[PDB]
DNA sequence: CGAGCACTGCACTCGAGTGCAGTGCTCGTTGTT
DNA sequence: CGAGCACTGCACTCGAGTGCAGTGCTCGTTGTT
């Protein structure tokens, strides 16, 4: 064969493009474009080794980068590549289980409890029990069950005691898995281990995929955890390859709880294993790409990894030192007003804060000089509230045990049905081990509630089931706008607030012009589909008229991203380094490979700042400048005597 | 001895008030003047045979009678007469009861029962299990109870099943003693009956009093029930010197459970007991007592006796057939409006009736003549029901069982204790066997009762013991203003349409002033006394300015009394002989009896009128004249064709 | 400091209880303590 | 004829349950699916 194939890249990148079938690694850097050498590598087992696309199947963490994939690979090898398999451990895993959901023990039908709902069921069973104040919070609850999930640890697996502090949590998981059973949901964190599960239950199904899979990639694996890891091994057993791209130093979510390590442990859990390390850099200048070295090798345990351009050097990395951030945000904005004044286009840069918190008073210089922008905070449209309203009686439609769907509508829009009711059908639900729809079914046969009450709460269940009817055999963006309309919805948003309400329609309308646009062989109804689409992505947050305007975000969503200009805020001793890490937690080196992602990111200049005094909330506060700042080559560093 | 307890008797009399100690049967028969026998014979015996007021006891039926006796008595014996016994049965038997209360197995504060009381009582009871539902109506449980009582047999006595319906009265009957028991209340039957049964259970005492009362003396004694006669037996052994007096051909009260028989067992059960009759009538006309003499002869087994006189014939007994009752109404005013045109008194005239549904077409026919009249039946004072609902929390106050009492008061004023709350009090008191005051301590204390109901029915019996409380000090009258005022009854009353609400505070006053006026002697607490002697007599009507007035009364309440000139009413066969009484149960004797009695009520002129048609009640409807119209000789009635 | 959420007054809803008029259907007597 | 009497049929009281807007008082990484 001839290669067009190849020709793009550079004899390193080139060589893990052409590598042999067989498993490896690929060490990427920072600037080495490696989505490039994965739409390649496909490219390649398809033309040159002549694998089917069948066998072929990448693995991403984001929807968005799992789909810039498919892309890709499509512009490549001209055409659709059916039979491949592109995308998230968690849509993948997904895939597996609505399929074999039989096997897996999961009605055909299951929901997938996201982050806000599985939070609140978690808060509604703690009160159920013991009491919560401070005591057992709900998000530790949440913490420790996902730690677990992320570990593969069912309820009766981690023994313990002589510390109830542990058991008790432990009994709260089983129930977890007790509610989320007879509901028929599962949480993100759920999709993973059910699957793998599936392939320890199932074997001659895990043959049926390695007999298939036989080739696999898995991008940025550094930030994989224990079972994530533990999945794949089996999907290549013996008889399946596996290339994995990575990089240990640009592991900033072990809190996430990415073993960071994984990256290494594939070297041995996988005997003949080879490595590339692509360290060359067309992203940032020579200057920068210095800095970054030295910073990032005052870690220890590493690979190592020389990242070298063969551009310019470019100019130095001036430092800032603001009395206050008053001043620290208002050099920032002239900085950045001056790079504007000369045809400068203000997308081309990006504030970078360690804290969320930090971004306030960046807006108030911005907005103080009539210069837009964007923060990228979450709130991602399938989470605002009026939409998981609408769909959450869409649930109880598909299934009228979304213990989550009815906790959260029941009464709402408000109809009469307080918690005192509520907390009957609860301790009912509860004692009896029901659903809260089956607690009901029963508290109204027995006949033991108040006369307003089963009244109401009647009146509810019944218009459920009417909708349910009324609607089915409806095309989604239809039955949609029933819904919206016939629960009352719409109606309870037309009466609210100015600025408020006046979206929260709109975001409604918006989510059936969504509905009568949503795509997708046959194996699931074009609503299950949906609430499954609605749960595994949301975003959206109002993409500003393009109007070139500044870029804000913290580091850690700002990994694969790369400006102009960038800037780094808060360089000082308290935030970066963390306080809830210079101490708590003694992962320090974390820290560090942050700030390495966030140098990684310039392109030409790159500004750190920091200021002598700052208010971390309320009382006044003065720091040191960050331990970060030193261990720079001095020569590339510029102070600023402004 | 000298004598002048003699002189002013007439021979027969004579022969009885000077009779040797012994036992002996005074037939006095109407115009005989048997009180003036009773009374010299007290003072012969006392006088003449030396026994002192402490043998005597002299036994009549209603208080008015002892009353009389007493004063005449005392006018004859010029003095006191301490120690004699002189009263009604239910008075002295009462005596007893408080006297030795502890061997009768009571509360030496027992309350005695009215008919109200014991009535309601019952449908209570009934209602608490059966359906009154004219199957088991209380009034037919209540005369079974009486006419059981009279009998003294008691529940654990006429056994039987063979027939529920004598069963199931017998289970009320059995409900209603613990009832009683459990509240310390006595009905009037249980009052004599206790009293026997103390004689035949405490030997002991039965002895003291035989060895004390060495001389009876009985009333009236055809309307002697067995019990009564029985308690007459005991009491006079072998030691006691009985006399009794009565007329066979005057018992118009076996309905209520007289035993003429008892005048003959008398004689049988106490041989060589001689009978002296009091033949010699000062009442009425010869022709009239002629009549009499024929009209009774018709009834057999009797004693037999002949009303004579010393006096004239007197004009004939007139017969008037008016056309309608309106007509004979008007025929009567008229002969009356006569009489006293020629200078008689209008009081001196009495119209009788069988019914008391006939004096108002008579009153009517009264007023359309300007004819003043009064008509002696009668609401009496200790009846009223403003009366009975102040005395209840007087009783509530002595005792909080008086389940009776508190029936009443508990919810009127309306207090909030509406009826559903009851009926969980009623029966948590049925099934728990306590009072109705004990079953709420209960249902208060459990806290099985509503939020609205426990308040209220707390509020109600602090209330009770707060009167209890705020008067253990008082004197009778003031403590009585106080409860009349304090338990909300006063205003009650004072907030009462406008015919009735003025004349009740007003007797609720009279209240005030009886409680002040009140005298009795170191034996029982002034407000236990008050209670007692309120329920033992009631009398009281609206004692009429003595303005001239025509006398109207039944035949039944006119015993004893004497007019110059009588009315006897409606002799309509049918309405008299009561159509009850054709069918009902061969009660055609009495009846005549009764007829019997009216006569021999006339003085000069008697006069017997009977419609040919009549309206009873919707219907017109046409009666033959009663059969006793005949039975008068012809040579004493003279027609009268208007 | 602003963010969030028990956490608490306070107006309301709502229906069981109250309290009392309405309606339809007997079937009738005498009355002290 | 009507008194007595279950019942049914309001109108009303009233307190348990809602329905929300308003004061505070704790506690502060990072964020995909």
């Amino acid at each position: 064969d001839v290669s067009y194939l190849l020709d793009s890249l550079n004899d390193k990148q080139r060589e893990a493009v052409a590598a042999p079938r067989s498993n490896l690694l690929v060490l990427a850097g920072a600037g080495s474009g490696k989505t490039r050498v994965l739409v390649h590598r496909i490219a390649w087992l398809m033309s040159v080794e002549n694998c089917s696309p069948y066998s072929i199947m990448a693995v991403t963490f984001t929807n968005k980068a799992a789909a810039e994939m498919r892309h890709r690979i499509g512009q490549l090898m001209g055409t659709s590549q059916g039979g491949m398999w592109v995308g998230t451990f968690h849509g993948l895993a997904h895939r597996l289980l609505r399929a074999h959901h039989m096997d897996a023990n999961l009605p055909q039908d299951f929901q997938i409890l996201d982050s806000e709902d599985q939070l609140r069921l978690l808060k509604r069973l703690i009160k159920a029990m013991n009491l919560d104040e401070k005591q057992w919070p709900p998000r530790q609850a949440m913490w420790y069950i996902n730690s677990q999930k992320d570990e593969g640890l069912r309820p009766h697996h981690i023994q313990s005691y002589g510390n109830p502090v542990e058991q008790t949590w432990q009994k709260v998981y089983q129930a977890y898995q007790e509610a989320c059973d007879r509901a028929g949901l599962v949480d993100f964190a759920e999709l993973l281990l059910r699957a793998h599960e599936l392939w320890l239950n199932k074997p001659h199904i895990l043959q049926h995929y390695r007999e298939r899979f036989t080739n696999i990639l898995v991008d940025e694996f550094q930030d994989t955890n224990n079972i994530q890891y533990a999945w794949i091994r089996l999907l290549a057993g013996d008889t399946g390859k596996v290339m994995i791209v990575g990089d240990d130093d640009q592991s900033i979510y072990g809190w996430r709880g990415a073993q960071v390590e994984n990256i290494q442990r594939f070297l041995n859990d996988f005997p003949g294993a080879e490595t590339i390390r692509l360290e060359q850099n067309y992203r940032s200048t020579s200057n920068i790409l210095s800095a970054a070295n030295a910073l990032i090798e005052n870690n220890n345990g590493r690979l190592g990894k020389k990242l070298w351009t063969d551009g310019a050097d470019g100019e130095p990395i001036s430092l800032y030192c603001a009395f206050n951030e008053l001043d620290e945000a208002r050099f920032v904005v002239n900085r950045i007003k001056t790079w504007q004044d000369n045809g400068g286009a203000l997308a081309e840069c990006a504030i970078l804060y360690r804290s969320n918190a930090q971004s306030r008073v960046l807006e108030e210089a911005l907005l103080q000089a009539s210069m837009p922008y964007r923060i990228y905070g979450g709130m991602r449209f399938f989470e605002r509230q009026e939409i998981k309203d609408a769909l959450s009686y869409l649930r109880l439609i598909v299934n009228r045990n979304d213990d989550a769907a009815f906790e959260r509508v029941v009464n709402t829009p408000t109809r009469g049905i307080g918690d005192r009711t509520l907390d009957v059908v609860r301790q009912t639900s509860r004692d009896r081990q029901l659903t809260l729809w089956q607690a009901c079914r029963e508290l109204l046969q027995e006949k033991a509630l108040a006369g307003r009450a089963a009244s109401a709460l009647q009146r509810f269940m019944e218009l459920i089931d009417a909708l349910a009817q009324e609607t089915a055999d409806m095309p989604l963006h239809v039955q949609t706008d029933r819904v919206i309309k016939d629960s009352g919805l719409r109606t309870m948003y037309e009466q609210e607030k100015g600025e408020k309400g006046q979206t929260r329609i709109e975001n409604l309308e918006e989510l059936v012009t969504a509905t009568r646009q949503f795509s997708y062989d046959e194996d699931l109804m074009p609503l299950q589909a949906f609430l499954s689409h609605a749960a595994l992505e949301a975003g959206e947050g109002q993409a500003d008229t393009w109007q070139d305007a500044v870029q804000l975000m913290t580091l850690h969503s700002a990994k694969g991203l790369e400006f102009p200009q960038v800037f780094i805020v808060g360089m000082e001793e308290g935030m970066f380094p963390s306080q809830m890490s210079l101490d708590e937690g003694g992962r320090l080196e974390e820290e560090r490979r942050l700030a390495y992602v966030g140098v990684t990111r310039a392109m030409q200049k790159l500004t750190l700042t920091y200021a002598e005094t700052r208010r971390l909330y309320g009382k006044e506060v003065y720091h040191r400048p960050s331990r970060f700042i030193g261990e720079l080559p001095e020569e590339c560093v510029e102070e600023v005597r402004l």
